[PDB]
This record gives C-alpha cells, sequence and structure tokens, in this order.
C-alpha cells in the first residue's frame, strides 16, 4: 500500500465528486496517464484498486446499490468528458474496457464496472451519433491496418465491384468502430467463396460487418446500423434497390449437439422423420449424433433438407422471446431484416462445415419495412420469406 | 493444399490404422515434428485439418458413425501416447491440448477431440499412476520455474513456502520427469488456520494444505482421482508419524458470482425467518436480491449480523448447491471429491483485494480424516456432503 493509496484517493474523487469539480477531473486526468504508462501487471493491479473503490461507499440497502451504481456511472461519465496518447477521455475508456474484459478471470470485482460501461457505450456510440466514412485502397495505411487486426485480400474487398465503410465517433477519428463490407453481384449470393473471390449488377450484399474495438465487444450500436449504410448506397447509386446479406450461422453446431432426440423429432415433424428413415435408416440418437450424420454427405438431398429445416428453426424459433439465440441472427433481425433464405454448401471452408455444415443465410433488407419487422421481432414472430416458412 | 494434403493423409493413418501399424506410427512421429516446428498460425491451421479429419470417416448406420468417429479419435490419441522434442508422445499430447484449449474460439470443431483427450488424460494421469516428489529450495531452478508460472514473482515467496515449517510436493508422470503436474503446498501450525495471510516444528500439530495447483495448461479440467490428498497425507505421516491433524484453508472463488445471480426469494429461503428478522432488526431493509446482498455483506467487516448472514449463505453455497453429488463450487468439488469434510467457514480469512471480491474475505477449512475419506466419498454421491457441527449449525 505504497503509492496504491494515491490511486485510491484519486479514484475516490472520480467516483464521489461532482462532474464539474475541477480537482476531481484533474485527478482523473492523472490516473489515466499513470495507467497508460504502466507495465501489464501494474495495470492489473490498478484495476484491483478500481474494483475495490467501486464496491464500497466512503443508509438503506436499496440506497447502497443505487449509490454504488451512481458512482460507477459518474466515474465513467467524468472520463468520457475529458477532451494524452489516446484520442481523448472517451477513447481511453475504450481501452480500459479492453483490459477489464480480458482480465475478468484474473481481476475479480469488475463485472459491475464492465456492465455499466458497456451500457454507457451503447448510448455514446449509438449509430445515430457515429459518422459513416467510405474505405478504399487509397485510405491511410495506418487506418487500413486497424481493419486487418479486427493485404491483397483487403485489396479485392476494396475494389470497384466492392464497397466498404467504417463508423467512427466524431471525436475519435483514426479509430474505426465498425467495418462493413459490401459486394455487388447480379444475383442474391448463395455461396460466400464467390464473393471473397458495376455494369449490370443489381444486388448489394453485406458479406461482413465487424466490430473493430475490443473495448466495445458486446455493445449495442442501435437498429439503424445497416439502414444508414443503405442510405449511403442509394445516395451513391440511386438505382440500387436490392439489399441482402450472406451471413454465417456460427452457433448452429453448438446448439444442435445440446439437444436430445425428442426435441429434434418435434422440430422435423413426422413426415421429415419418415423421409429420413426411408433414405438413411436409423434416426440419430440425439443432437450430437445428428450433427455427425448431417456432415457425412454434402450431396444427399435428404440430409440437405433435414439440415436446412433444423437451421431455419434454430435462427427463427430459438431464443428468449424477441431475442434470437443466434448472435448473427440477433444483429440482423435487430436491424429490421427478414430471414430470406437458407443456403446449402454456402461456406464449404473448414470453419463453415464446423459451424453449420457449410450452411449460410441471407437476411433481406427492405427499406420500407425495417420498422414493421423490428416490431414483429419484439412480438417474437421474426419476419420470414415463403421459402423459409416452407422449411418449418 | 500444397502440403495440407500430406498432413491429411498422415492424420488419416493415425486415426484409421491399427495401433501396431509401423507406418501409421511413423506418420504420427512425422506430424508431431512438423507441428512442434511451426509458427503459431501454421499450428492453428494444422488443428483445422485435424478437426476436419476427426469429423468424418474414410471409405454405415447413424449409431455406427458416432461410434466409429469416437473410436478413431481415441485411437489417434492412444497412438501418440504410445510413442517415445517434448519428453515423449504423451507429453506432446499435453501441449497439443494446451493449444486446442486456448484456440477453441478460433478453430471450431475441436470440442470432441478435446473432450475425448481430457477423458483419456484422466486415466493416464490418475494419481495412482503418478509419482510424488518433495520440492525444496534445493530443487533445480529449471523445475522451480515451472511452479512460479503456475505467488509473488519474487522467488523469495517460493522460499518461505519452501521452508522448514513448510512442505511442498509435486506429482510427475514417471515418463515425463522435469514436468510437474500438480503442486501441493503445506504449512505446519499449532491451530487449524483461520486466516490465509498468516501462513504466508517443535510443538506444531496441524498440517494444512493452503494451495493445490495444476501446473499444466494442457491438463486444465482433467480429473486426477480422489486419492490425491490421501497420497500426500501418507507421505506426511511417513515423514512425521506424529501428525494426525489434516485440513485445508481453501477459498470459495465462485461465491460472489453465484450470489448476485439469485433473486430475493431464493435468499429468503436460505436464511430462514429468524435470520431475516435478525437482519431487519439490525440493518432495516432486506437487500432486494443477490446482487444487492453482496453489496450489503461487503459494507462492514465488523458487524456480527452481516458476518453470520454471510457465513450461512456461504455454507449453503458450498454444501447445498450443485447438480447432485457435484458441488457447484470447483474448490468444494475438488476437496469434497477427495473425501474431505467441510469443517468450518472463516470470516475475515482472506482480506486481500481478491478475497473480498470473491467471497467477502471468507475462507473454508476442509478436514481430512484418513479413516473416513471413503465413507465421505460415498455420502457425497448421495448428495449429502459430510459436515461438522459448526457448519450444520450455520445451515
Ligand atoms: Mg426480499
Amino acid at each position: 500500500t505504497r503509492a496504491t493509496k494515491r490511486q485510491r484517493d484519486q479514484l475516490r474523487q472520480c467516483f464521489d465528486a461532482r462532474l464539474t469539480d475541477v480537482a476531481a477531473n484533474a485527478a482523473a486526468q492523472a490516473w489515466q496517464d499513470e495507467y497508460e504508462a504502466a507495465v501489464e501487471p501494474l495495470r492489473q493491479a490498478m484495476l484491483g484498486v478500481l474494483a475495490e473503490v467501486a464496491a464500497v461507499r466512503d443508509a438503506t440497502a436499496s440506497g447502497l446499490s443505487q449509490a454504488l451504481s451512481n458512482a460507477r456511472i459518474r466515474f465513467f461519465k467524468r472520463f468520457a468528458a475529458l477532451h494524452g496518447n489516446s484520442a481523448c477521455g472517451l477513447h481511453f475508456l475504450i481501452q480500459l474496457r479492453a483490459d477489464m474484459l480480458r482480465w475478468h478471470k484474473r481481476i475479480p470485482g469488475l463485472r459491475e464496472l464492465d456492465e455499466d460501461l458497456e451500457a454507457l457505450f451503447s448510448n455514446w456510440f449509438d449509430v445515430g451519433l457515429l459518422e459513416l466514412q467510405p474505405i478504399t485502397w487509397d485510405s491511410p495505411a495506418s487506418l487500413l491496418e486497424k481493419l486487418i487486426r479486427y493485404w491483397t485480400d483487403l485489396r479485392n474487398r476494396l475494389d470497384s465491384d466492392r464497397r466498404c465503410y467504417a463508423f467512427f465517433h466524431p471525436r475519435i477519428p483514426r479509430e474505426p468502430l465498425i467495418f462493413v463490407e459490401v459486394a455487388f453481384v447480379p444475383e442474391m449470393a448463395a455461396n460466400v467463396q464467390a464473393l471473397l473471390d458495376l455494369r449490370r449488377v443489381k444486388w448489394a450484399i453485406f458479406y461482413s460487418i465487424s466490430n473493430t474495438q475490443a473495448g466495445l465487444r458486446g455493445v449495442s450500436f442501435g437498429n439503424f446500423l445497416l439502414k444508414r449504410v443503405i442510405e449511403e448506397l442509394q445516395r451513391e447509386h440511386p438505382k440500387l434497390k436490392q439489399f441482402a446479406t450472406l451471413s454465417p450461422i456460427p452457433g448452429f453446431a453448438d446448439w444442435l449437439r445440446k439437444r436430445d432426440g425428442e426435441s429434434i423429432d418435434r422440430v422435423l415433424g413426422v413426415k421429415r422423420l419418415a423421409r429420413w428413415r426411408e433414405q438413411h435408416g436409423e434416426v440419430p440418437a440425439d443432437g450430437a449424433a445428428w450433427f455427425s450424420a448431417l456432415s457425412a454427405d454434402t450431396e444427399d438431398t435428404v440430409i440437405r433438407d433435414t439440415a436446412m429445416t433444423l437451421a431455419a428453426h434454430y435462427l427463427v424459433r430459438e431464443g428468449g422471446k424477441g431475442v434470437p439465440a443466434d448472435p448473427v441472427a440477433r444483429f440482423h433481425l435487430g436491424n429490421g431484416a427478414c430471414v430470406e433464405r437458407v443456403n446449402w454448401g454456402a461456406d464449404m471452408s473448414r470453419k463453415g462445415r464446423a459451424q453449420s455444415c457449410g450452411m449460410m443465410v441471407n437476411y433481406l433488407y427492405v427499406p420500407d419495412a425495417l420498422d414493421d419487422n423490428l416490431a414483429r421481432l419484439g412480438d417474437g414472430n421474426p419476419r420470414i420469406s415463403r421459402a423459409v416458412a416452407k422449411l418449418l
């Protein structure tokens, strides 16, 4: 407890003093510097002090929880207001959450600080407050090297028949927050290997949307994220009317192998179960066995249909009400999209086959429907196309 | 595919050929070298090939496929554990699982390989097959530096822990010397310890285990058996036939995370009407839920009502929470799964920053009674953990 008492005092001001208090802000400015210029273990230790200070007050039970919540929030608000080596107070806060996130298992007691900040980060970095910028092969190398971490590959993705953007917070230029990759093709894509590999093109397809900030993992950017990109695409090409994605279904395999036989029988239905026995005999004993049976032949029509029905069910009817179990389905469904179609042999990479038997999905975005769909999702009734309803 | 087809062929033999097949073993020997001498991304890629091969069968019913796939993965590991860079085939397998474990999120499709190997590792490294060795300040520095990695960075900490009034051991697999598998730290004191900060020969009567750690990343999650501490006590009794008192001063790491996930209703049921009444009388409002309970129980380390309330919640957590015969707490599961008895809950036992954050600074003593370890191990399978009077009273 040498200088660790100076940091405690500093943090007490940042947590307890009013936002305007010039002294407390000075203290915050001080703590930041000392944190940015510190070895990895020193920071992990400073985080231990922070979770120490955040857990107590320097008096009902309901009033304690509230006072503790209000101080943690006050602590972050003060830092987000300081306009060092990072872009500003808001930026620092992003790196700080990066550490809290990777060291959670080492430094206990940050769960509440992490949850609060994540929630603040959802208001501060809401898409409505972010600026959209086009990214090309002409962009600064120092910027382009932030999208690789989260070069000829970049090139093709950044080519004439391609369009890429990045959302930035106005006061943190240089630091891309979200990276959107778009491809132009004649038909709504059904195989990802084609894309990653302007005359008469009619389809705009989003084949990649990634969060490029570790400190922002888990933060919600709003439901108008792609809506905003489409507006930019229409301004750029008023002739573009067809918008869809060719997304993965990452949590399909892990979900399937957790289901027993009974649940899958209920999903498939009597007719599908019968078509399976007729072609393959024995019905897999459970989900795990189902995954192994559905990966054994990418050519079989019964396997294809069975897998596609299981996939449509997974992304449309699995989740805690209005919240698709699949993260990818949650994002796109949570942006006003419609689950338009399931694609077999869409991603035959090693990873694709391991995540969903190489199955991908197309989420269709219809400008003048995004609102209606966003509503229907809250009712726990995801917007679906005829082809997908037929698989169910 | 320039060479990724050579590894696929190699792996096919290792998975499909008989264990004796000289060619397949050669192939395995080859794949190992190529893996040990490869950049991080190259290995992550080779792991992608492995999960590719493990998911399919070369050139059958559905139940027969799952079995054939299980039998090949098992055959793949058995072949490697039989060979003699790393100490041997078995050792390599340990590092291989180290990568599978840290890259699971990056390289999908290893879940089955990981599960199978973890299960094999439980038979191969069962305590009954491991040799016990004393560790002192005289041990090779190259060995001592494997226990620091897995406890201040100052070797002076190792020193005190490796001193006259202390006794430390390490379990090694006979064919992998140099590589400690488990590290046990023991302290000798006059009274069953109630405060960890203290531990860190003339008239000492208590032998207490204040630390037991797995020193191999590739072995995380593997079960070493229920005779782990039993074996160490035998060594302690051989060494000091006068020692009859054995206990631990363990942490309760998952207490806080469990508590904040409980609603008010569940805690009311745990505490009981009388305790809830004693709480209102002294502190007024009852915390709305578990999260609020944790914040209220951390606000005053001096209050007697807070202490008792927290201790009851703690005893409940480790004795009555878990999927039948399997204590929710990992630390409670290990020690309960070794024949121990939850002997007592200690308030203000670990007042470190971490201690207060994990369990409000509360620690627990698991008592080991040689001629009872079996009986307790049985009672735990019935979902009725062995408990002392003091802990039953908290419940
Ligand atoms: Mg209540």
